[PDB]
């Protein structure tokens, strides 16, 4: 009921992390456009294979002088996978323990940055080359207010297009210019890739990457549609220089998850050189990229560590928009005052300091395993506290009972996904 929502706000506000006048809203009126870069990690930035680069673009972007690229990044998905990431995406607020929230959660009432950019006439849209109902993302998207979804009905869907779960990321990425190009502006897009899915093989000759060496065929395989996914991206942003998008963009883009789970142990450790992957390593491996390129402002290199719960109000505070009023789980990265202890889903945390795998703690910079005794315990609170306050607005769909104020509620069944 209404009275819940007073502890979750004030634990919100308590917290807020104010934002950086260096950054903020120096990308007032840009356009938005995400790409989710499935089962991308970090340590793929910058390997070699043979001396070859695996992914020679995002590898640029990392280096520039212009491109914010943030190598402490992680992943906060359970269950839901990409859906769990896009969820944090649009939300700043936890995916579930058990199960996915895109699949059980679509009632709920939400306060999604489409809905709050609404008011400054953002149109919303989703790429994607799969059917709509996937992940349930055609409920979903409705209790978002994502105006538009562009699913797997709008692309050519045949032989040489299609893989195993929708369109090819090359395809795809060419066949929506036109539909993105039709979007009254300003807009806010979502790009939904495919191409880079477990068991990554991909067919010859759609990549002429080598396959690694390691004694394992899922990650031999890793690095072929690792850098195709690379060459997707490049022929993306190719086509948005063209069409002017570009400078009228801010481009934010994120692996989703991990690729690569503890069944490839031992191959994972000749790919990073080490006798073993221990669970600290594995931690150390969900770090994912994020990129964001702000047409118009002058990206970081950033270390600072981060989730994806803090994407939304790092993008909303560049695009000038005040979070303040929101209960929203994450903070803003470019902020001063930007919290570093990250929770995962099922508890454990990462920090600058600490990292905490079930129960045990190492040392975050050596990987040294600390006793228990000499842990300062105000970390794993702070997590406790910050995955606490977001089940409460999700189990008990608090929103209901919450007005911000530049917010108008949104109306699920004004949205129409029926490709005419
Ligand atoms: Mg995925």
């Amino acid at each position: 009921d209404s009275s819940d929502v007073t502890e979750v706000e004030n634990y919100m506000k308590a917290n807020y992390d104010v934002p950086n006048n260096v950054y903020f809203g120096k990308a007032e009126g840009k356009n938005v456009i995400y790409v989710s870069l499935e089962s991308l990690q970090s340590f793929i930035i910058d390997y070699k294979i043979d001396g070859k680069e695996v992914t020679p673009f995002l590898n640029k972007l990392a280096h520039d002088n212009e491109t914010f690229y943030f190598d402490n990044f992680f992943h906060q998905t359970g269950q839901g996978k990409t859906s769990d990431a896009e969820f944090m995406m649009e939300n700043s607020l936890y995916p579930l323990a058990q199960g996915s929230v895109f699949v059980n959660k679509a009632q709920n009432t939400l306060q999604s940055v489409p809905a709050i950019l609404k008011s400054k006439n953002y149109t919303s849209a989703t790429f994607h080359g799969n059917t709509q109902t996937f992940w349930n993302r055609n409920e979903m998207y409705k209790a978002e207010g994502i105006d538009k979804f562009f699913d797997s009905a709008y692309y050519d869907m045949n032989e040489e297009n299609t893989k195993n779960y929708g369109m090819k990321d090359k395809p795809f990425f060419k066949e929506s210019m036109p539909l993105l190009e039709s979007l009254p502006q300003p807009f806010y897009t979502k790009f939904i890739t495919l191409s880079n899915h477990f068991p990554f093989g991909m067919d010859e000759g759609d990549t002429d990457f080598p396959a690694g060496d390691f004694g394992d065929s899922v990650v031999d395989n890793y690095f072929q549609s690792a850098h195709y996914l690379d060459q997707s991206i490049e022929q993306f942003f190719n086509d948005l220089k063209k069409d002017g998008l570009y400078d009228k963009s801010i481009i934010v883009m994120y692996g989703d998850h991990y690729g690569i789970s503890e069944n490839h142990n031992k191959a994972m450790a000749k790919v990073l050189g080490k006798d073993e992957i221990t669970d600290y390593d594995n931690a150390q491996l969900q770090r994912v990229p994020l990129f964001i390129h702000a047409a118009g402002v002058k990206g970081e290199k950033v270390h600072k560590y981060a989730g994806d719960v803090d994407v939304a109000p790092t993008i909303l505070h560049l695009l000038g928009v005040d979070t303040k009023d929101y209960l929203m789980s994450g903070s803003d990265i470019l902020s001063k005052e930007h919290r570093e202890v990250i929770p995962f889903r099922n508890g454990d945390f990462i920090s600058p300091k600490y990292t905490k795998i079930s129960g045990k703690y190492y040392d975050t910079k050596t990987g040294k395993e600390l006793d228990e005794s000499e842990v300062d315990k105000s970390e794993d609170s702070l997590v406790k506290k910050e995955l606490e306050m977001s089940d409460k607005i999700i189990n008990g769909d608090l929103l209901r009972f919450y007005e911000p104020k530049g917010f108008k509620k949104v109306n699920p069944s004004d949205y129409d996904y029926t490709k005419h």
